[PDB]
């Protein structure tokens, strides 16, 4: 098939009149800027390379906004954390699903195209094995083959309730698997995952959930083709913690003890300090920032100008999914170090003053390599992952190039966002999802079922 | 009229199966919870008080977004002013209108019902006045009417370039007028501005832009009707240059020289210390905090869970229009606090835990004293201003009450806003403004003259 865009973002720039021919299997095989559209679709606005989500734990969009009740002068991520135990203790198999699907529907109506299902919700009500310990991983392929999103499924391995390997508690008994249970889980998941042309990663859930043995573990494994993503860092109370343990902050003891690379995702990564966020830059692994969520968690504000100044990656995820929105996480992401500095335009590259083109090109690349995932650039070869802007909104229409860019990221909104593709597939067009209506209801009946 | 809403926000409280009779002059006159819709148009959702937008500089929608450009290593609030100016300078009195009607009509789908235009732009391109030197103020007021939003037009005394009556710079010259000048302006727009509907404040740009002595003759002259807006401590430089000019800050020295009370709006207040934080706060001052300007500026956090522990009022503005979101306003004036603190649900109540419904009803109490206007509460005798949210939207229709609040601040967004009215009249209806296609096609054209 072919599509037709007056305005498009190619990995060299702006280009005009690009004319894209996708293959059957949904992958870009010709792209002609300065083209005719002849036989092609005319897209009606300008277009994006799709935004990856490099983090997500599908089943609190459930509880979204839920937990904005104070219970204490000082509530914190800790009591959030107690909320958060008991709706999960409560999902079915169905219901999860049910979330996922829905939750998938609203990404790819905010432009973002494929997520990183950072997925720790394993086992039965009970802390039990289901017949096939698959089950719910093999759900969330089934929601986003449903949603139509690209899917990194990272099952997580979690063992542990604190530093030291302290014993897991009641509340997280449906994560918990050992090293080799979760090897088997892994490598179990390999086959129906790439029968959905979804792809894979291995996942720590922090240092507090697992043993330095364990790490040693399983990245001897052998699976040396997948990403490697864990939160690290996101809490201050994690920092004091891990040097009570270790002598060493939480970024410091990774570095120390683990060969951390381009292959890693280390998600918040938000207490860094200027060693650990040189560290961070030299090894090319990929801050996960999860503005929306950090800021709703209250966990503090990512050095993301110093990181970017030494070449530092990231990307973005929506994380417990309060926010569902490429603009807010991008707009926030730099409105926080303007808050921080007291100054403006603040994230910007050498060979760019944009900060909204500088805030896409990096989150793509942060999010492509993050998931592993042949995304985040529209070249020949990778996957017809894109956004279509809406071309008679008066701000785009009158804006050009990285203009276009700031007006969307800076001054405008999710409903900018009209049509996506994602594996050369249209899964919204005009703001609508073709399973939007049947998911609604489902979730609806399931957020009751909860509530 | 007759309106009926199986949910409502009262005054004491949620309230169901509320009929609500309007006048003919768009007036509360009778509302009765638990009744029956027999013969009143039944709503789509649920109903809240709409949100007043106490302070805008309506021009400034038209570069948003535009600024976001790295000129400088150190960019700041001060070299976007430049920015700013350059703009200002291009401005025709259509162009000013067109770009009033079209902000207008945007506010109100996003649930702003009226606006605080805090309005400095008077004079031609030469910095001479228009026959009738109202000319610009006259076409706010056109445009607001048009939209159908409320309006209190601020027209500003704006006479200096800085501190100690420093002569106005040549980029300032639109805006400037003597106190005499500035005194019989405002009573000029008395007439015209009642005739519409409108209202009218008293205002001072800023301690940097007028003296003491013009603040004295200002405040003498006999307006004691009328609300009195103010920009102050917005920067830290500001504060550096008010301690240097009078050894007080900014807000300390206007404490310690002027009357401050109730009928006056204290726009960001961002720089204030504990001493001046408890002064505003026995005042009964409101703090009006545009928190996306704040943030896109550069500017800081505001001490807002100190100010509201001790009474304190605030209110919500939109100011340079880089955000038209009720929701983002309030969203992240919660966040900052947690940002700053690292602690979760930090603006409540000790009557009330619950974070949506604290800043929800602050902010239409401080919008509506900001204002000077008989909205922020659908009582009677009240005026008819209130949104109407989506109640097929899953989130809110699994929600009761002050939980729907959570959902939609915390977990939701602009499009969950469908109909709007406004003193008695629906002005959006299902997203829609009856104005929006001549409006965009007279503001794109304007974009294109401006760009
Ligand atoms: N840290 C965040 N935001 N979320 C975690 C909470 C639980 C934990 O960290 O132990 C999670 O979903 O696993
Ligand atoms: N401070 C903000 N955000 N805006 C001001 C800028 C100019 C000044 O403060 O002198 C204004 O629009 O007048
Ligand atoms: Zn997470
Ligand atoms: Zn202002």
């Amino acid at each position: 098939s072919a599509i037709f865009a007056e305005r498009a973002l190619l990995p060299e720039g702006w280009a005009r009149n690009v004319r894209f021919e996708i293959s059957a299997d949904g992958v870009l095989a010709e792209i002609r800027p300065d083209a005719n559209a002849d036989g092609a679709e005319r897209l009606g606005g300008a277009v994006l390379p799709g935004m990856p989500n490099l983090h997500s734990h599908a089943f609190q969009r459930a509880m979204a906004g839920l937990a904005e009740v104070a219970g204490n002068p000082n509530d914190s991520f800790w009591t959030w954390r107690e909320l958060m135990y008991r709706m999960v203790a409560r999902l079915s198999p169905e219901q999860i699903e049910v979330i996922a699907c829905q939750l998938y529907i609203e990404m790819l109506k905010a432009g973002y195209t494929a997520v990183a299902e950072f997925h720790y919700v394993h086992h039965d009500l009970d802390g039990r094995s289901y017949a096939d310990p698959a089950e719910l991983s093999l759900r969330i392929s089934r929601a986003a083959s449903a949603a139509g999103i690209g899917l990194t499924l990272l099952p997580v391995l979690y063992s542990h309730a604190g530093f030291g390997g302290q014993p897991a508690s009641e509340g997280q008994r449906r994560f918990i698997n050992g090293s080799e249970a979760y090897l088997e889980l892994l490598q179990r998941l390999r086959a129906p995952l790439e029968a959905a042309g979804h792809s894979l990663g291995l996942c720590f859930h922090s240092l507090r959930a697992v043993t330095p043995q364990q790490i040693a573990t399983v990245l001897a494994a052998g699976h040396d083709d997948l990403p490697v993503h864990i939160h690290i860092a996101e809490q201050q109370k994690e920092v004091d913690d891990c040097q009570a343990w270790s002598g060493r902050r939480p970024l410091q003891w990774l570095y120390e003890n683990v060969a951390v690379d381009q292959r890693w995702c280390l998600v918040h990564a938000t207490h860094a300090d200027p060693a650990e966020v040189a560290a961070m830059a030299r090894s090319g692994a990929v801050a996960g920032l999860c503005l929306s969520t950090e800021a709703n968690l209250g966990d503090g504000i990512f050095p993301a100008t110093d990181f970017l100044a030494q070449g530092g990656r990231l990307g973005i995820g929506s994380d417990s999914h309060v926010s569902l929105s490429v603009v807010e996480e991008l707009r926030w992401l730099e409105y926080g170090q303007r808050l921080r500095d007291r100054k403006r335009n603040r994230l910007y590259r050498d060979d760019q003053p944009m900060i909204g083109r500088t805030l896409y090109d990096a989150a793509l690349a942060g999010g492509a390599q993050a998931l592993g995932q042949p995304i985040g650039s529209l070249a020949v070869g990778r996957r017809a992952d894109l956004l279509v802007l809406d071309g008679n909104d008066p701000y785009l229409a009158s804006a050009e190039g990285d203009a276009l860019l700031n007006r969307w990221l800076f001054a405008g909104g999710d409903r900018q966002v009209r049509d996506v593709m994602v594996a050369g597939r249209w899964v919204v067009r005009d703001g609508r999802h073709a399973g939007e209506e049947r998911s609604a209801r489902a979730f609806v009946q399931v957020l009751g079922e909860l509530l």
